[PDB]
């Protein structure tokens, strides 16, 4: 199999005498395949920055084993040479110490998986507009990537609603240094949907949100350029490209 680096994908597995999927000795969680009984499905997601040219996954049933190879491909994305290195950078310790603190908050979110649908069918997108900046944009020096884009923005006017691309439950919503005013919810299976740079959050942390209810209002807190809303997903540990993500998991579950 091949997938483009920033992707997501829905691996199909034989349910029947299934024990385990592991990379290497990291497990890969499953869930039910909601057509097919006698399936499971597994996201695997390869990072934009510095993925593995290859990886091979391994179904273990009762019976045998499964290898699975995936290469990874490079893609298409919008890329601009850097003129300068993307070199240590000296921000003053207070900002160092909130990023810190803010990278451990999420990381153990992210880390505490939910075991069950928390969505409702398919994704909506969070507002009807349009995109104005693709995900993985990215930014080289050396022809190596030093950044990118790491969600989709959407054109917003200060003060536009934005509604929960699906159902779940909120596990973030406060303001926070890369982000600003930001909104997480949790989908159960590690899907997780972002939504940044609000001028108002309408939810509180823990509450259960429901398919296009309302999280908040667009704006620019924590962004340099202007007003829009910057809208992420992270599957399989990674942030991978939202819409394409959408498009794969309605092909699934939209039924
Ligand atoms: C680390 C940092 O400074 N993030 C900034 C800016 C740009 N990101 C970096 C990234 O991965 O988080 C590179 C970038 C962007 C665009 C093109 C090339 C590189 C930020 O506001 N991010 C929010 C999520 C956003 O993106 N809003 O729109
Ligand atoms: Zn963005």
């Amino acid at each position: 199999m091949e997938l483009i680096k920033g992707q997501a994908l829905f691996l199909e597995l034989d349910k029947k005498d299934f024990l385990s999927l592991k990379n290497n000795d990291k497990n890969i969680p499953t869930f039910a395949h909601p057509k097919n009984q006698e399936k499971i499905l597994a996201i695997f997601s390869l990072p934009y920055k510095n993925p593995p040219q290859n990886t091979k996954l391994i179904a273990f049933y009762k019976d045998k084993k499964e290898e699975i190879f995936i290469k990874t491909l490079e893609g298409n994305y919008k890329s601009e040479k850097l003129q300068v290195e993307n070199k240590k950078i000296f921000p003053p310790k207070t900002i160092q110490e909130r990023i810190a603190k803010e990278l451990k908050e999420a990381n153990a979110i992210y880390s505490s998986y939910t075991p069950k649908a928390l969505f409702n069918g398919a994704f909506n997108i969070p507002l009807n507009s349009f995109i104005t900046s693709d995900f993985g944009k990215a930014r080289t020096f050396n022809e190596k990537v030093a950044s990118y884009h790491s969600g989709t923005d959407f054109r917003a006017a200060t003060g536009t609603p934005i509604y929960a691309a699906n159902s779940g439950v909120v596990k973030i919503a406060k303001d926070r240094y890369f982000a600003g005013n930001s909104v997480v919810i949790d989908h159960g299976f590690g899907i997780y949907s972002q939504y940044y740079h609000l001028s108002k959050i309408d939810v509180k942390v823990g509450q259960k949100i429901k398919k296009g209810e309302l999280i908040g209002l667009s704006g620019a807190s924590g962004r340099v350029s202007g007003p829009a809303l910057h809208f992420g997903i992270l599957a399989g540990g990674k942030q991978v490209d939202p819409l394409d993500f959408v498009s794969k998991f309605n092909a699934i579950f939209q039924l």
